């Protein structure tokens, strides 16, 4: 007849142009599918505009007239957040993807078998695009041709998608001719909403909450997600692929895929190192990654605040490039005062979801530290006029930014260079109102691991278990992750770097914060430093060496509790390791590593001596 040609409903490029395998997923999903129309992508800042100015058209987004080509999206309520609860990952054995856990529920990940997703899969996707665009979104996540980079394809059905993932990855037809006939991650999208629409459409937002699932199946290479268009589950190149598919790609081909920041700290001498860390959200991570120090001389630049993919090379140093093309960052919270970086990359060229709007076009959220002028009045999130007598935020608590990378102050010189940065410290860290000192460095490169597998951070009150801040993001086997990180020690060459573990949130009798913190972690920073070039400035203590007493500079910081602050209580850590122990026996057990539980057992009987 006319065989599975979509050609004729093609309105921007040519499936004859698309590599073979890229048309195939194309033209596949176009006939299971069914949308009215397929635009490939380009990445132009033409396409762009355009199709912002159609959102807008639409009611979709609102133009933000303040600033330079901002723009505004209010999502449905239904749909504010990546939601692990329908996150899952497909695998012949269970095992394979979590260990199987002695309690019967597993906080380590969430499988699904290839038998019920298929089920699933024919419940949700075919016809789901009726009377809709399907986009072809060719990505790097990656410098484009860094031997580190990989090739995402995503079909989605958001215009919003778009968008956002031309500032979060590099997308376009420069993609397309550097991945020529190579593999590539298959990522397929629909927000679930074939039209005519079913269901009332809520805020123009597209959504379908009821089926929503975000699945992921690494041994087909492929992300599939259906239902919402927010964030982490629509936004494919982030967590889907370039932490859950991109952990396990690691394990096989003997690299890293992490949720840490790369900074680049420069002391007053002009000494330069390269600093990852690892902590969970709404602890830190993108005010750390670009952060002013207040110490004098002091210098941090930006190389990703979110995902790190690492890989030593042939000479024994920890390569680590940004994945990533733009931060995709929590907007409350955010002031001058807090995050003065963030702050100047924001004001251009940037979509923000979920956040309040000003009467003269400008951006407002909790914590944004920028009084207005008497008779500005402020729209919330929800499309209601807002004022601070009501009982809700005038933004949502997850509402974004989602900006240009290159457009950050003190972006790294190298954020782009295709070989990635030299990786010279590790840190791990959350939210722990008690007990945990300032800062510590673990004893060996088997302590640390293990210092990563104990993590525990305040719920965003419950203190939860959060290992490598990698909870939600496993690709595969925690205790095989927990293995793929030991093994990194047995090959010759490694430089493996200093690891350490802060703790910003202690709190005082009183519920004061007993450190600033913000800009004033510089010191803490400073501390760290020294100890990677061999400085005698480190006091050992069961838990790992502490900043010997005078060590760290508390100049221009008055009286710090620093006996509170620093103070390691025997009956403390006799509780942390026991809760540890149960947790690891629970929730890893066979998969359990005989290292860590060596490390378990060394911590404990250190206690013991105190
Ligand atoms: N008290 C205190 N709060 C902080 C510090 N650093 C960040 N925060 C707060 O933690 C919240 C989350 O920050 P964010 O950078 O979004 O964390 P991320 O989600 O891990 O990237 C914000 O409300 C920040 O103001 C700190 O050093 N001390
Ligand atoms: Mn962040
Ligand atoms: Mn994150
Ligand atoms: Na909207």
């Amino acid at each position: 007849h006319n065989g599975l040609d979509f050609s004729a409903k093609v309105i921007q490029g040519s499936l004859d142009s698309l590599p073979q395998e890229v048309r195939k997923f194309v033209e596949g999903n176009a006939q299971l599918c069914q949308p009215e129309y397929i635009h490939i992508c380009d990445g132009s800042e033409e396409e762009y505009g355009r199709l912002l100015a159609h959102m807008q058209e639409e009611g979709v987004i609102r133009k933000l007239k303040k600033y330079d080509n901002c723009w505004l999206a209010l999502t449905d309520p239904r749909d504010v957040a990546r939601i692990q609860s329908k996150t899952v990952i497909i695998t012949q054995e269970q095992r394979d993807t979590v260990p199987i856990p002695k309690s019967g529920q597993s906080q380590l990940g969430r499988w699904m078998s290839e038998e019920d997703f298929e089920k699933a899969f024919n419940a949700r996707f075919p016809g789901c695009m009726k009377g809709r665009t399907m986009y072809v979104i060719p990505f790097s996540m990656g410098p484009l041709g860094s031997p580190l980079a990989k090739i995402g394809i995503e079909l989605t059905d958001s215009p919003y998608v778009v968008a956002s993932m031309r500032i979060m990855t590099r997308m376009g037809t420069s993609v397309l001719e550097a991945l020529g006939d190579g593999e590539f991650i298959k990522c397929l999208h629909s927000v679930g909403c074939p039209l005519p629409l079913k269901k009332p459409l809520v805020n123009n937002w597209a959504c379908n909450p009821e089926l929503t699932l975000i699945a992921h199946l690494p041994d087909r290479r492929e992300i599939i997600s259906f239902g919402s268009g927010y964030g982490g589950n629509s936004l494919l190149g982030k967590k889907c692929f370039a932490l859950r598919i991109a952990s396990r790609l690691a394990k096989e081909e003997g690299w890293l895929a992490e949720h840490m920041l790369i900074l680049g700290i420069t002391n007053p001498e002009g000494k330069k190192k390269y600093l990852a860390a690892a902590f969970p959200s709404a602890c830190g991570k993108t005010n750390l990654a670009m952060m002013n120090p207040t110490l004098p001389g002091w210098k941090v630049e930006c190389v990703g605040d979110d995902i790190a993919w690492m890989k030593f090379d042939a000479q024994g140093n920890l390569r680590a490039i940004n994945p990533e093309n733009g931060f995709f960052g929590v907007a409350p919270g955010t002031s001058v005062k807090t995050n003065p970086n963030a702050i100047k990359t924001i004001q251009k060229n940037t979509i923000f979801t979920n956040v309040a709007e000003t009467s003269d076009g400008g951006v407002y959220w909790e914590g944004i530290d920028e009084p207005l002028a008497p008779g500005v009045t402020i729209t919330s999130w929800k499309n209601k006029e807002w004022r601070p007598q009501d009982e809700e935020p005038c933004a949502h608590p997850n509402s974004r930014f989602c900006t240009p990378a290159s457009q950050c102050p003190i972006i790294d010189p190298a954020w782009e260079s295709p070989e990635g940065v030299p990786i010279e410290g590790i840190i791990f860290g959350g939210r722990r109102p008690a007990g945990v000192p300032l800062v510590y460095e673990a004893l060996s490169w088997q302590h640390g691991v293990f210092v990563g597998a104990a993590m525990r951070s305040e719920a965003t009150k419950v203190i939860m278990h959060d290992p490598f801040a990698m909870r939600p993001f496993f690709g595969y086997n925690f205790g095989k992750y927990l293995a793929h990180w030991l093994s990194m020690a047995h090959r010759p060459a490694a430089k493996l770097p200093k690891i350490f573990h802060v703790n910003w949130f202690r709190k005082d009798k009183n519920g004061k914060f007993l450190w600033p913190g913000f800009g004033e972690n510089s010191r803490v920073l400073e501390w760290m430093f020294g100890r990677i070039e061999g400085e005698d400035s480190a006091k050992l203590t069961p838990i790992g060496y502490v900043p010997k007493e005078d060590a760290l500079n508390l100049k221009g910081l008055g009286d710090v509790n620093v006996e509170e602050l620093f103070g390691i209580s025997k009956e403390f850590w006799e509780k942390e390791v026991e809760e540890i122990d149960k947790y690891l026996e629970d929730q890893v057990n066979a998969d359990l590593p005989y290292e860590i539980e060596r490390e378990l057992r060394a911590l404990k009987q250190r206690i013991s001596q105190m």
